């Protein structure tokens, strides 16, 4: 009886293979489970096209490279786990959506924003002037056919006012979320998930609300007040499936202290660990 | 005693590319033994160098490196200047804003002395960031918001909209004295013992490839280019490039490749004499 193959998808400002970063979770996943083949995904020739890719490649491409990636590996053939970082988190719960085939079994969240965000107060890595530039764009126009193209992170922008907007021009985030109407076969794939399991950082400084990593938001019309996943519309009407996820003991809420991506050696092998043997 | 080389990359580049600067600077070395070459690095990491490259205010960047050739020991006594593609004039915004320490030769390997009207390809493999920075450039390259931030938009230059250009432009026109004559912009770089200009015969990157060679496309139009020779900058000799000229301090290198594409025996033989 072997352990499940791991997918990882980085966030933003990162790389498959920072030895600092998913390089650090790759090594710590294969001394606490041996033998496991831990496949960390890269989107580029190179670490640094992937890096500027994870700002400037459109999702939906990013996603079906990734589903021909996977349907190619044969060590994955018979399901693996996945688990993104940050805007990896959503990436990997669209690849659960859109090809179920071969099967995710458990997705890990971590810090994954799932609807989205609606401010972009500092970027991870040492990217401060990128992030300012895209910060820039996106307040000054993130849902034109420009930016929504060409720029990541426009693509799961979700301004809780201007709402309608939001549902009409994202080329990402609404299609994932059900916004435009409901794909059934993507609520079905969501649902054949064995755990969904979403991690929380309290004291994050990077995303924007920290209640989207629960699939949580900015409650509609405003940008101050947040609600959880409960009390949103894409739960009371289970447009995805959540609710009978959420009723079948499937989800996983888990929150831990610290900023953006930071946790301990003993939380992770204490939480996400036993997710994965 | 060999005068040091202080290097500066191109877009999408980094000091210390082994395939790229990195090769550049083992070259240098190996030519000329006990050379000190200064690799300039724009960020705390090479990563980050790279993306300052295109989103790090120009000005900003070129204030940093006097700084930090001023405070540089080895340098006081003068340094040559070697600029890749965009590193070309920014260099040269160095030897016209920061004389002391005294820069000797300033060699530009496929600069852009009149900027750019156009960027249909950049340099590694970083095509999807260039997709991005083209739509921004031809949709916003002078509102305030983008000139401030984006590096190609700094040296972006529109000759049908040329009046916009002089007018926003907070890098390449103020360079290029398009608003007034700096009388020691032209001092300082007349005071380059030479100031050498690589063009590249097959260059796909650079639009219109004679800016390489300080030209241009003409004013009004993008179709036909004109040499340095025949414009304004050299008529009313705003930043002495006439006197330079006359005075055999410009020199004039064509090779037949594409952007950045030169064999080791043609820089032994053509840039390795200046330094």
């Amino acid at each position: 009886p072997a352990p499940l193959p791991l997918v990882i998808w980085h966030g933003m400002g990162d790389s498959c293979c920072n030895p600092l970063s998913m390089g650090a979770i790759k090594k710590m996943v294969e001394k606490k489970i041996p033998g496991i083949y831990v496949l960390s995904l890269e989107i580029g020739k190179t670490l640094m096209e992937d890096v500027e890719n994870s700002f400037f490649l459109n999702v939906n491409s990013q996603v079906t490279t990734v589903c021909q990636a996977l349907a190619k590996d044969p060590k994955l053939q018979q399901g693996y786990n996945a688990m993104g970082f940050s805007q990896g988190g959503q990436f990997l719960r669209a690849v659960a959506q859109r090809c179920p085939s071969p099967p995710m079994i458990n997705l890990i969240s971590v810090g994954g924003q799932h609807q989205g965000v609606f401010g972009l107060p500092r970027c991870p890595g040492e990217s401060s002037h990128i992030c300012d530039f895209i910060r820039k764009t996106l307040n000054a126009g993130a849902y034109s056919k420009v930016v929504q193209e060409r720029l990541v992170q426009a693509e799961y922008w979700h301004d809780p006012i201007k709402e309608d907007v939001y549902r009409n021009h994202s080329i990402f985030l609404a299609d994932i979320n059900q916004e435009r109407g409901i794909n059934e076969s993507y609520k079905k794939n969501l649902m054949a998930l064995k755990k969904f399991v979403m991690v929380k950082f309290l004291n994050d400084s990077i995303v924007d609300p920290v209640d989207s990593e629960w699939f949580g938001f900015y409650r509609s019309g405003q940008a101050k007040e947040t609600i959880p996943l409960q009390e949103t519309s894409l739960y009371t009407q289970d447009r995805l499936g959540l609710k009978e996820m959420d009723n079948a003991g499937q989800l996983v809420f888990l929150a831990t202290e610290g900023d953006h991506l930071q946790l301990s050696e003993e939380w992770f092998y204490a939480h996400i660990i036993p997710f994965l043997g």
